[PDB]
């Protein structure tokens, strides 16, 4: 089973949870709460990690950093990267637009300003989502009828943002039902119906927004 | 020849330049001057792009948005990109490990408290540049014998971030062998004394820091 590291929190690393759930991997989550800080400070650089941080994925085989890395390893291994290199490439570009997703509501959210921002952010919301909205069109999933990792990268933006916005899907139902979708997968209902999910907090304890110990 | 978008700065485009002609691909840019906004976001939408946004990649096989899905486009075409999952991972661990390093700088640089970021910033990037030390190590690029993506990718973060800390390579004579390493492959030497060459500015022209008309 593969070692995984990582706060206790959703951030970066819950697309990798849920990818890793879908294909069955069995795997080991190494969890650091709100005050291992030092912990992970202190073994940092002791794991043999040729670029040390948060999170890391560890097996027999591979020593990896950069969430983005380690979602990727595992999506190789299962056939989803793609098979030329159109298609790899339209996935990469795929995975970049979700980080920009993800990365958008993150930045806001560990500002102090956070207050201020929300306006000029949620101003914007409409138009990324209608954006999302028209990529996914009426397949079932981002790349045709077969799930793959950046639906899970996707599924968990869009269920971060709309704890701040709740009805900033309201206007796009495909959207809507792509939630619902991944949510009716059979592992995945099963791994959220279990307590090794975690539910909150969606961006780090200290965030001005989904920082809390609680939903708010 | 292909066609690609972005404005004239160095930003998340310069990697892609460099990559370019050290493949001696035959592109076409289409460059964004400072006062264009009008005549990017007037036609973003009408240049079929399935997510718009700059840069973007058009040739007659594809159209990519996001700088790191068209850098490793190009990579995949020419066999940067690895041959098993577990090369392909370490080469995105990599990747992403550059992406952190020149958005790291980006981040306080377009931060109108950039002068008081700065401190921190400086405070802890010996210890970034020592882990990019370690990782090079004695090899003469990032992943061997052999140039790639990734090396033109970091290359162009240090030199943005010698422009803050013209000091920070000091105690690292491999990077700094690095840094002259790649200037002086042909290809690049070349490139970097003609005129399509863009030395200036790093950042969006609007940055606090790196963002001027001419260097500081
Ligand atoms: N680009 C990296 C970002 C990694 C990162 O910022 N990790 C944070 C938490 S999300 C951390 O606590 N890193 C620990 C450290 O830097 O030592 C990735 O995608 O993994
Ligand atoms: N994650 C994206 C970021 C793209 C981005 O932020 N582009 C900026 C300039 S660096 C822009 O002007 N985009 C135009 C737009 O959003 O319409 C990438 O790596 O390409």
């Amino acid at each position: 089973p593969a070692k995984l590291g990582y706060w206790k929190i959703r951030g970066l690393q819950q697309p990798v949870r849920l990818l890793l759930e879908y294909l069955g991997e069995k795997y080991e989550e190494q969890i650091y709460e709100r005050d291992d800080g030092e912990k992970w400070f202190s073994k940092k650089f002791e794991l043999g990690l040729d670029l040390p941080n948060l999170p890391y994925y560890i097996d027999d085989k591979c020593k990896l950093t950069q969430s983005l890395a380690i979602l990727r390893y595992i999506a190789d291994k299962h056939g989803m990267i793609g098979t030329t290199s159109e298609e790899r490439a339209r996935v990469s570009m795929i995975e970049g637009a979700a980080v920009d997703l993800r990365q958008g509501i993150s930045r806001i959210s560990y500002q102090p300003k956070f207050e201020q921002l929300k306006e000029g952010y949620l101003k914007d919301l409409p138009t990324t989502m209608k954006m999302w909205s028209d990529f996914l069109g009426k397949n079932p999933y981002l790349r045709g009828t077969s799930v793959s990792h950046v639906d899970f990268m996707v599924y968990e933006a869009l269920d971060a943002i709309r704890y701040l916005e709740p009805h900033c899907l309201d206007h796009f139902p495909n959207l809507q039902q792509f939630m619902s979708r991944i949510e009716a997968l059979p592992s995945i209902k099963a791994y959220m119906e279990s307590n090794r999910f975690i539910k909150w907090p969606l961006n780090g304890w200290h965030a001005q927004f989904g920082g809390g110990d609680a939903p708010p």
